[PDB]
């Protein structure tokens, strides 16, 4: 732990917190209602899921050194290089800068010539640059890791499924806004942007031609063809072939809710028995998710839980309090879907949805951020599937 | 070195670095030309000079401590609380924080019952209230031991002069415009400041009853008593006697500055030889505080140079190029006041003075910055006075 890195750690976050403020402050004042800032806040929710993940990410290693999960074995990862959670904690303070500059000179920006609509591009482009760049520039190690698993994720079927791919593709399950609002993006630049004054002011919102349920479902979609190939690297259906019916229930679930979504338009006496079907397949994958969590993840509910009642009999974790409260708040976030469905069809209110998506998608990161815990400290005490070595 | 520490000096340098850009911004668009800012300037100019003569403390305790200057044994402090580099840059940029924050209050003031005249107040009052709060609260055995030495000095005659109260004192010489814009402001306060709007908008900026000359012959005059004192402790003429003449050099040119001011107004023939006695005697200080500083302070222009070339024998400071900028920089510095009479003088932009002392104060907390970090070398290296067991 260099006293420097320390030092950029505090450093960042201390001017994250200030420009954080100054974003209240001119959201608040300097802000103009004309302005239709929904797109903004799509492109910018995108990038700041991104950085919340980050430090969240940050905080579950935190958790694992100081608790005993070997999070360095079970990624394979080279002990030499590891990304601490100070490293990690740069890295989201980094990003969260530019983004707080980015989204500052979108609300008042002190260039002439440069328009609005760059500096999300110069964001994302810093971003994509800043991943690939081929210099052994900062922090060359983990981003040259970090694009090899980019490229052996999304190319799923023809690699061996270890243990890193897995997790990567969860967290791209749990941040599938981030991919949404990149399609929205391009969607909107190549599409509705004017490409005149700014980004204030739709036809890449909604399911219209679908290809936003595809982007939903490309990593549940990634997550099945790994099931499919596991399923045929070890003939073994009871994990692989459950979780293969677990992300095809999210499967039914996204092209219900997008036929929904487009028949709401057509007029058909159908759309009242898609949004039937849709509210059950919600249900049945609600239910399918939780409790695939609570007991083969997670490894909670066990049949010998002992004096931890309610769990398994070793825990690594100081106060049991913590898992209980996990435990409930996965049964609320998981059916959060209830709560959004019950509040933007009981009320009134205009663009009730993009409020409720913006307000549960870091819930939603919130709530990967507690399944990364309990997840990697199961596989540390017992081995589910990508160890077949020993039990650490 | 705790890790919270330095996330500290880095989260407090972050927020200080931002709000200075805020501050910076505020001054060129938000600040209105209508209000005078120079009692504001100045009374933030004594808290800013603290804030960085805070800085530069942290600096040169940096490097002191990776150099080899004992200056925990010089100082007669206890090696296991003892203040670190990081401990005086939280402390620093915490009160900059609060110094940035009423500074912005200032210029635009987010309350409309609370008045503007008040946030100097509270800035100041709480420093002293941070200095002087009886609890076992931030950082109290540093406090503890600096408010003895602020009682030990201020009462010089009746205490025997150790080497924390010369230095000290030294000090208050190099921060007597901290002293002078206390008093400006305890004067505007009670004189010319009108309890109604705020602190915008002089009988208290001039020498006219020579309460100034006081306060700027306060720092001059502990150091005078000192070195008295301190030939009634040891009866030694040539380094204590000598320094004490160095000191009346001090007080004949204040007198002579502030007797000139007041004549300029009364009309006498006499301004002019008065303004010739202030000038060869701030030649005669300049030459007696440089030649001093060169000789007995640093202890450079030895006879025994050897290949350090006009310096001293012994040098613990990796390059020379070091020594040989504070030289010269301690020339100009010294000198400087034949630079402000110049300008003062060659030219007629209003309001002249205010901006040279607010530019030239900070170079004297800069000088004094450098004065440290020779001055203790030497003291490491052979005695000078304030020992008188061992070399060390
Ligand atoms: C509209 C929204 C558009 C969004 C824009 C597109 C997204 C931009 C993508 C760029 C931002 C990502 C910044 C890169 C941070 C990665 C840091 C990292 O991976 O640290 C990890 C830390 O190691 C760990 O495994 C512990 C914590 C788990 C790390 C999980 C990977 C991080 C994933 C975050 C990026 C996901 C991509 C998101 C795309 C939407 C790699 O470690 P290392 O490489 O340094 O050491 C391994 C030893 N070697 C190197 C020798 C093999
Ligand atoms: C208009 C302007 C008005 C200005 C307002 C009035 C000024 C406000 C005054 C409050 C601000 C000062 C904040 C206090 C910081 C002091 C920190 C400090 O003294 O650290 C020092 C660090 O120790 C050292 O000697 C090394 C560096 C030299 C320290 C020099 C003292 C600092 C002087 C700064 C304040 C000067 C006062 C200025 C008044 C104008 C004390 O160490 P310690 O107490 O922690 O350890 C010693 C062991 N014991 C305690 C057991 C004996």
């Amino acid at each position: 732990a260099p006293a420097w890195t320390t030092f950029r750690v505090g450093l960042f976050c201390g001017i994250f917190i200030v420009l954080n403020i100054t974003l209240v402050l001119a959201a608040v004042f300097k802000l103009e209602t004309d302005r239709s800032i929904w797109p903004l806040i799509r492109i910018y929710r995108g990038g700041f899921l991104l950085i919340e993940f980050l430090f969240l990410l940050g905080i579950n290693t935190y958790g694992w050194r100081q608790a005993g999960v070997n999070h360095v074995l079970i990624f394979e990862l080279n002990p030499r290089s590891n990304l601490s959670h100070q490293h990690l904690f740069e890295i989201a303070g980094f990003l969260g800068i530019l983004w707080c500059l980015s989204l500052l000179a979108c609300f008042f920006a002190p260039i002439s010539v440069i328009p609005t609509y760059v500096y999300p591009l110069a964001l994302y482009g810093f971003m994509v640059f800043f991943l690939i760049n081929p210099t052994k520039t900062f922090y060359y190690k983990s981003r040259f890791w970090l694009l090899k698993l980019l490229f052996r994720v999304f190319t799923a079927p023809f690699h061996k499924v270890g243990f890193a791919d897995f997790w990567l593709a969860d967290q791209l399950n749990s941040l599938s806004v981030i991919l949404m609002d990149l399609e929205y993006m391009i969607c909107f630049y190549s599409l509705e942007l004017k490409w005149d004054e700014s980004k204030g002011l739709g036809i890449c919102h909604k399911y219209t031609y679908g290809v936003r349920a595809i982007v939903q479902c490309i990593p549940a979609w990634l997550r099945f063809i790994q099931c499919l190939r596991r399923y045929r690297d070890t003939k073994r259906a009871f994990p692989h072939l459950v979780n293969a019916g677990k992300y095809s229930t999210t499967f039914f679930m996204v092209t219900f809710a997008a036929l929904y979504s487009t028949h709401k338009e057509r007029g058909h006496s159908d759309t009242m028995v898609f949004f039937y079907l849709w509210i059950v397949f919600y249900i049945i994958s609600s239910c399918y998710t939780l409790i695939w969590d609570l007991k083969m993840d997670w490894g909670l509910f066990d049949k010998n839980a002992g004096e931890n009642t309610f769990l398994r009999e070793e825990i690594v974790y100081p106060q049991k309090a913590y898992y209980y409260c996990a435990i409930i708040e996965d049964v609320i976030l998981r059916f959060a879907w209830t709560i959004q469905i019950s509040i933007t069809s009981t009320t009134l209110l205009p663009h009730s949805g993009d409020i409720i998506a913006t307000v549960f998608a870091p819930l939603e990161v919130f709530r990967r951020f507690v399944w990364n815990f309990f997840r990697l400290e199961n596989e540390h005490l017992n081995n589910c599937g990508e160890f077949r070595a020993v039990r650490d």
